Order: structure tokens, then sequence, then C-alpha cells
């Protein structure tokens, strides 16, 4: 044969993703875990559709549209969770003069496992239109809203009317002329539906561009209406983090002061911005990423028990705890900007063409947040995200206080963990006996005790966009929430932009400036063994 | 003449290994067993303690617990390297014994487990176990036992002179304080060195008065760090999941109180009745059996404060400090059961059997609530159930968490937390998780249930609880031993009521065998703050 070379090639290929797993989970039972995940890889191996349903994509021409909206909902659809009549509109500028060409040759190319997936392509394009228009124009957006009303009118049910979502592919100083014309032209039919609007990030970069902007839209929309999209804030991290604790009086226990130690929030990755580090430039790793995800985690973990499930009040209590927290000092961040790696694989942040000379823009950052209240006063919660580091990695790590009595050197810190990336986790490390008369009681073992763990969908995205058409806006940052948080940020974003304190080079694929593990140490944390 | 005694020692130890075979798996054919298993044999084929000369002396050796017991599990620390390398063993009984070889190899070997892969080394173990038969009551047989002692402690090959002496006393307690008169008398260990502890088997006692009137008989010989009264139940792994689970850290540690815990149930369940020897239990009953020594002390464990240091007394002040604060339990706080026959006539009734006493109202179940009364303690109900002839054997160890009712409402429950010694041992929390993905909103969980145990790299077949405890005395450790002033305050929790039952005053439910027992008894539980999952 020459089979064989393929037999050979898939088993080597089983056998190196077992490897892998093993050696991140790194247990002690190897034996069992690799029977459990050999199992699982070959695993692997009416409310809704009573209206018509449009969804219109501005900036439909645009990178964000092609490459993940459009494909997001071509995979909301393929799983059913789309209503079956449901209308997409591309709006843009960009003149077309051949839709179904645009359709075929640009948007579905950017579609997922189009090989399984034989004739839902071609099925999922008949639901999409292009709309060629001004986003200042209320006469275009009267033209549009007959469009729409067009497709809501053969919708087959009895329900009247439509629910429209408008979908804002577009840079953000272009926001308020779409809102504006959509409240002035393109509302959904008085006899009945729902308006709700996904606005994407940048949201300002500051406490006094983003009041700006908001305030620009609030004229037109309410906080039920907006839903301020962050593509990283999957169902599962959001459910884990809830759950787990307000659940369980174990857990729910043990989440404040008198037993944590130390909390980080962790979001790493091994790319750089060697495509486009240009537009990077002027946002930076804390805006990019931190003042926006990494805080709404901060917010769910650290918020007080609220009134009920529901989205509001959950949002309630994440502006109240980001109320507790100091504006954070340039003493307590550390910056970082990566350089070439070792072996030259991947060029410097510099290097790029797109990048201006002497930029001093941070890809990497290490702070430290105060959170000054009854639950939480003293407990350290340092943020770190970094580009180019070495490995992709998310998470969140609570370190509780050490029991030094009785044990001694045979106990150290319990923790907490709750992973995204690269695969969901959730597990405790707490000192158990180890079985056998061999050892007394002061022989001890770190044990890992896992309560999901999953190998390397719907995706994050996808789940936000149908909670969206959902409405719940539990995973959304509303209006007052967003206030908070530039406040948090914004005097030291002042400072680095003075140049007050300034990133430290670190070579790509490190862990980032030796600094930033020196202030990480000095900030509470403690490495375990 | 080397290989003529080599052969004839191999050939001996064959038919050794074969004799016990047939003796124990008791063949109707004894030809075609012996053949059977001559061919599958065929296929089949610290440093503190080898410093001084160990003696290890069983007193009562003649007996049903020294030859099925005793002498196999000191066969089995042997074998896993735990007894040092040239201890002698005595076996010290009154039994006439004409041919003490005849006695090692066929009474004491029989009862030796894995013959098939152990025995050159049960050959080997034999050699270190002679026998002496004399009387525990005569100062002159304990001279001559001091004698033997003395001159094998004397040959020693080791640095420490001197000898450290075992003495098991697998005898009936009414035998106790005479024979440990005799060994102050004349066996304690030379001056110039050596330590001696003495292992009490129960009974001890079986109320407050004649449990203390024992010990105050032997205090006079040996004082709390001699003395290991030993429960063969309460094993290593179980001890360890209780304090170190706990103590170790902080998530445990800190819901280990009433603001957190609802309820402590630890039950003690068997399927076997009592199996034709319902006249030795009827005059015990099951509170005595294993409620007042053996869930009690997993209930010392369990409820007491932060040992000081994880040294032996440290923690058994701790458990003598958290058993002073239960008051007596009352018969209100009691329900009993005595078994009948099971609904299919595999099991007899209780009164069914020969031995017991027509009218007989011994309990052979019981459920009853104990109250901690302090700060960590106050008003969390503990539940003690065991149980002879019920549906299941089980013994664990259930704590019950106050549920969280806001914000989950009906979609959370009660946390527990689970310790398990038979018919396995496990260790696990019951918690509520978020479902996986889909249609599951916050409010769309299940329980699941987290192990908490540590999984070693290879099948650990850890020992039984009992020749831990035997390792246990040979190292030192008394944690797992009940200590004198710690049998005085479990005496005074249960005498009361045994006395209450001894007059009358509460009579035993019935319940069929195989059951889960009483129907009251389930109310009992449903009453004192449990809840259904
Ligand atoms: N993966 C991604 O692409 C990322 C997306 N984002 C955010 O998502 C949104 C869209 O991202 P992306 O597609 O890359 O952005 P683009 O800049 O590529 O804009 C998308 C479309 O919007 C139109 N557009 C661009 N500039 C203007 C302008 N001044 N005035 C009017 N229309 C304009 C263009 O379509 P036309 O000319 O046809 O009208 C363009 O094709 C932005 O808010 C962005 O900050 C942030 C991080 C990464
Ligand atoms: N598996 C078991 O058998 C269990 C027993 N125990 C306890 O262990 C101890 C011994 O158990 P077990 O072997 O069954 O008891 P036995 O009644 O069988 O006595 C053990 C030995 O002690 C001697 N003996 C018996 N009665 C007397 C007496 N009045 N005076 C002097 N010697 C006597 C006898 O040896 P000799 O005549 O040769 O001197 C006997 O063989 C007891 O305290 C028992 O309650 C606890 C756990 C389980």
């Amino acid at each position: 044969h020459a089979d064989q070379d393929a037999y050979v090639a898939d088993v080597d290929g089983i056998l190196d993703v077992l490897r892998a797993q093993v050696l991140e989970r790194k247990p002690d039972d190897i034996f069992q875990f690799i029977s459990k995940s050999a199992l699982s890889l070959q695993k692997d191996r009416d409310e809704q559709k009573s209206r018509a349903l449009t969804i219109i994509v501005f900036g439909a021409s645009g990178d964000l549209a092609k490459k993940k909206t459009f494909p997001a909902l071509f995979d909301l659809y393929c799983g059913g969770l789309l209503p079956p009549e449901v209308n997409i509109i591309g709006y843009a500028r960009t003149k077309v003069d051949d839709v179904e060409k645009w359709k075929h040759e640009t948007l579905m190319k950017y579609f997922s496992n189009l090989s399984e997936r034989g004739s839902h392509a071609e099925d999922f394009l008949k639901h999409i239109s292009y709309f060629c228009g001004a986003y200042d124009s209320v006469d275009d957006f009267k033209r549009l809203d007959a469009v729409i009303r067009e497709k809501e009118n053969a919708f087959k049910g009895p329900e009247k009317g439509g629910n429209r979502l408008f979908y804002l592919a577009l840079p953000p100083s272009v926001f308020a002329s779409v809102c504006e014309s959509i409240h002035k032209g393109a509302m959904p039919q008085e006899v009945g539906g729902w308006v709700r609007v996904i606005i994407e990030k940048p949201f300002g970069r500051d406490t006094k561009s983003s009041a700006e902007l908001s305030q620009a839209l609030e004229p037109f929309f309410d906080e039920s209406q907006l839903y301020r999209i962050d593509h990283y804030l999957g169902k599962e991290m959001v459910q884990n983090i809830i759950t787990t604790r307000f659940a369980n009086r174990i857990f729910s226990a043990v989440w404040n002061a008198s037993n944590i130690a130390c909390v980080q929030i962790t979001f790493k990755e091994t790319i750089g911005t060697e495509g486009r580090g240009g537009y990077f430039d002027n946002i930076g790793i804390i805006r990019d990423v931190m003042q926006n995800h990494l805080t709404q985690i901060l917010a769910l973990l650290a918020m007080e028990k609220p009134r009920s499930l529901d989205a509001e009040c959950i949002r309630d209590e994440k502006v109240s705890v980001l109320k507790c927290i100091e504006p954070i000092t340039k003493e307590n961040c550390v910056l970082g900007q990566y350089t070439a790696s070792a072996d030259g694989s991947i060029p410097g942040y510099l290097e790029d063409v797109t990048v201006p000379e002497g930029s001093t823009c941070p890809t990497f950052a290490v702070m430290r947040l105060n959170i000054n209240n009854d639950r939480w006063a003293g407990v350290p919660f340092i943020l770190k995200a970094g580009k180019a580091v070495e490995q992709k990695y998310v998470a969140i790590r609570i370190q509780f206080r050490d029991e030094v009595h009785p044990y001694g050197e045979a106990t150290q810190r319990n923790e907490l963990v709750i992973r995204a990336q690269p695969s969901e986790a959730m597990y405790v490390k707490i000192t158990t006996k180890v079985p056998g008369l061999s050892g007394d009681l002061r022989q001890t073992h770190q044990t890992e005790l896992d309560l999901t763990y999953h190998t390397r969908l719907p995706d994050a995205y996808e789940s936000l966009i149908n909670d969206a058409l959902l409405g719940n806006s539990t995973n959304f940052v509303r209006k007052d929430e967003l206030d908070v948080a530039w406040r948090i940020f914004t005097p030291l974003l002042h400072q680095i932009d003075s140049g007050e304190i300034k990133p430290i080079p670190y070579q790509a694929g490190t862990r980032g400036p030796k600094e930033a593990d020196e202030f990480i140490a000095n900030n509470g944390f403690k490495h375990q063994k």
C-alpha cells in the first residue's frame, strides 16, 4: 500500500495531540488521562420564530464583516439559531455592480468548514442582499426601511412588524451618524418589533471621549437597545464565574479578603501585531484588551451577590464593584514592547513598516488594581496582557491565604483557576494526603481537582450575537459601567501618553520584561511549589 | 550437604503452601487440588528501628484473633519491609504445643494471604517466630520469658543496646490487668535501652464505671505513652482524609463550622447479621459494638479544633476537648432497631438464633443525635447511625452544607462533602455547576461530584486499617488510639443511654434484614436537619 504511510500519519497525529494535552495538564495519573482524552478525541472525530427578523450589517465591505461577522452568522444559521426566514442586509458605501459575485467570491470564502457543510453555504447566501448607501443619509435609510419592510411583509406567520438587529461593523467615528439615520429613517414598524444595535470597540479612548460617544448615541438608543460587544467574553467563562461561586456555599464563603491572598487575570498571545502594528499603535495593549475585556472579567469576579440572575441585576453589581476601584497609579504598572524573537522567526514590533519610528506604544502590561470595599480591601488584583509572549493563555487564578498551621511547609496556598484559552478548564489545587503507608501525616501532595477540563460550537463571539438576538445584555458593558471603567484607567493612560512610564523591551517568545515578574512577586503572588 | 538441605527446604516450602491452600480452600478432592496448584505454582514463578533490637510478644497466640488477624498482619508488614530485619516474634499462650514447628507451618501459615506468590517469604517469616507456653500470672514464667528475650536482644547486630518490646494482648479483657502486672514486674525493657508498648484489645469496659476500673487497673503499670488501645476499623486513610483535607487547606478550613454546615452524619452499615454468634452480640449491642468506640472517634477527629501541631498527643488533646462539649445522649434522641428475617428468607431473624435469649431486646441498629455545644458547632446536628443486616455495606461521613437560597433558588441545593471508607475509599464534594453551552441560561445547572483525592501514577493497593495501626504502634504514633481521658469522656456520653436500654426504657423496633432499618429511623434523620438531594 501507500495507505500504510497514511495510517502512520494519522497515528502520529493522535499521539502528538495526546502528548500536548498530557504535557499541559501534567497529571500524575498519566494512564487514565491518556485513556479519557483518546475517548474524547473520538467524540470530536419557538419564542423566536414568532416574528420576522432582519439583520443589517453596516460596513459590510470591511475586514471584520467578511472575516468574522458574516461567518459567525453562517455558523448560527447552520446551528439553527437563526429563525428560518431571517433576512440579512449588508450596507456600505462601496459600489457593488454584481451582488451575487460579491456574495460568492468575497463572503463565501471566509465561511468555515465548507467541505462538511455542502449546500448550506448557498442556502445561507440566499438570505443575504446588499444595499449601497451612505451612513449619514436620512433619505437612504428611508429607502433602506422600504426594503426591510418588504422583507418583513413576506413573513408567513401572524405576528406583525419585525425585529431589527443593526450591526455596526464600522469605525466608531461613524456610529453617531448611523444611529441618527436609523432613528430618523429605519426604526421598527409601529405594529411590532424591537431594535437592537451592536456597537464595536473602541468605545472611546479615555473617560472624556467615551462619555462624548455615549452622549452622542443616547438620544437615539437606550441601554436596552445598545449592545457594546466584547468578542472575547464567552458565555462559558461567565457561567463558570457566576454559578460556581453563587450557587455553592463552599465557594461563596471563601470569596472574600478573609480567604483570598491574590487574584490574577491574564491574557497572553504568541502572535504579535506583525501584520498591521500601525493601527494598534495609537491604541496599545491597555485600551486594546485590559480596560475593556479584562475589566469586565474582573467585575464579574468581584461583584456582590445580585438580587436575581436577571441581566440588569448582574450589570448593576458590575457597576457597583467597579465604583470601588481606585484609579491605577503609574507606580502600579509595568509596560513592555516586544522585539524580534531570539531565533529571528518573529520580527520586532518596531521592525513593522506600519509602525512610526521611535514608537513607545506598549505591547505588554501588568498592573495592580485595588478594590476598596469590605469584601476585597487589601487583596491584590493583578491584570496582565501581552502580545508575542511565550504561550497563548487566558485564565483567572485565585490564590487563597495559606494555612501556615499546622502543616507548615507540608502545605501551600490553595488555588482556583478558571481558564478560557487555549482550552476551557476550571480546577482547584489543594493539599491532600498521599495514599499508602509510606507517608505519615506530613507527606502531602499538591493536587489538582478538575471541575471541567477540555482539549485544545457556538464560539464566544457567536454566543454574544445570539445573546443580543435573545435580548440578554449580561455580557455587554452598560453605559454607566463603561464610564466607571474609563475613570479607573484614564489617569494612567494620560501618564503613559506623557511618557511618565515607558515600555521595557522584551524578545518575542519570552514571558516579557523581567521587571513584570518582579512586580508580580512584589504584589502578593506566590509561585506554586 | 548444602544442596541436600536446600533441596529439602524447597520441597517443604512447596508442601507448606499446598497444605495451606487445601486447608483454606477446603476442596473435596484433595488429590486433584494438590495437582492443579502444584503446576500453577510453577507457572507463577526507618533507620531508627534498624538501630535497636525489636521483640513483639503476642499473648493469647493460640487464639482466634492471633492466628487469623495478628500474625498475618505481621506477615504483611514483613513483606512490605516494615519490620526490622532481625525482628523476633514470640507467641505466648497457655496452650500446650508438643510440636512448635508444626504449629508455625500448619496452623499459622494457613492464614497467610497470597501464598501463591509469597510462599518463600512465608517460610522466611516463620524463622522469626517462636512459641512460649506459659502462664499470664506467673512471676517465674515472666522471669523465664525475660531471659529468652534478653538473650536475643543481646545478640543484636546493631549500634544501640537493649531492645524495644511490643506486647500484644490478644486475650479476653479479664486477663489484661494480670498480664500487665506480670510484664511490669518481670519483663520491662533492659534499663540500658528500649521502649515498651502494649496493645490493648477491645472491649475497654462496657460503661463509664467498668471502663474506668480497667484504666485504673492498668495505670500503675503503663502510662499513656505505653498503652495503645486499638480500634481495627479506624484506618490511616480515612483519618488523613479527615485531618489533612481540612487543616492543610484554606478552602475547607473556612467552611468547617456552623456558619456553613447544616448537618453531619456518620454511618456504619453492614449487610451481614450476627451470623450465628447472636449470643455473643446479645450482651454488647450495636452501640457498644461500633458507636461509642469507632464512630465517636471519627466524630472527634471531624469536630476537633486545630491541634497545636501534628504531633499525636496534640491531636489527642483536641479529640478530648471536643468530646467534652457533648451532653449525654437521651432516649428521645435515639431510635433503636432489631432485625427480623429478610423478605426472601436468606437471612434468619436475630431472635431465630438459638444462642439468643428469648425476649431479647438487644439493638442491632441505632440512629442518634449528638450535640456539640461550642462556638464551632452549636446547633449543628451530628447523627450517628450503625446497623447490622441492612440494605448495603457502607461506612461514610456525609456533611451537608447550608443551602445558598439566593440567587439560584430551586436551581441549586445543599453542597455535600462525603468521606467514604467502605466498600471502597472515596472523598468528594457535591456542588452545583453550569450545564455545558447550548440553550443553558444562567439558571440551568446540575449537580456534579468533584473528586478530592490524589490519583497516583500506579494503582496503590494500600494495606488494611489493621496493619496501618500495628505499624503506627511500632513507629510510636498514638494518633488513632483512644487515650485514657478520651475513653472516659466517650463512655460518659453513652452510659446514661445504655443504662436506660438495660432498664427496658427504650425497646427496639423490628425491621426485616436487608431493608434500611426501622422507618422511624429515617423519619428521625429527616426531623434532625438532613435534606434529601
Ligand atoms: N478583526 C477586526 O477587523 C477588528 C475590528 N475592530 C472594530 O470593528 C469595527 C470594524 O472593523 P474593520 O472592518 O476592521 O474596520 P474598517 O476600518 O475596515 O471599516 C469597515 C468598513 O467601514 C467603512 N469605513 C471605513 N472608514 C470609514 C469612514 N471614515 N467613514 C465611513 N465609512 C468607513 C468602510 O466600508 P465602505 O467604505 O464600503 O462604507 C469599511 O470597509 C471597528 O469599530 C473596529 O475598531 C477592532 C479590532 C479588530
Ligand atoms: N477477630 C476477633 O477474634 C476479634 C476479637 N477482639 C478482641 O481480641 C481479644 C482476643 O480475641 P480472641 O482471640 O477472639 O479471644 P479468645 O477467647 O479466643 O482468647 C484468646 C486466647 O486467650 C486465652 N484465653 C481465653 N480465655 C482465657 C482466660 N479466662 N484466661 C486466660 N486466657 C484465656 C486463650 O489462649 P490460651 O488458653 O492458650 O492461653 C485464647 O486462645 C479479645 O479482647 C477480643 O474481644 C477484637 C476484634 C475482633
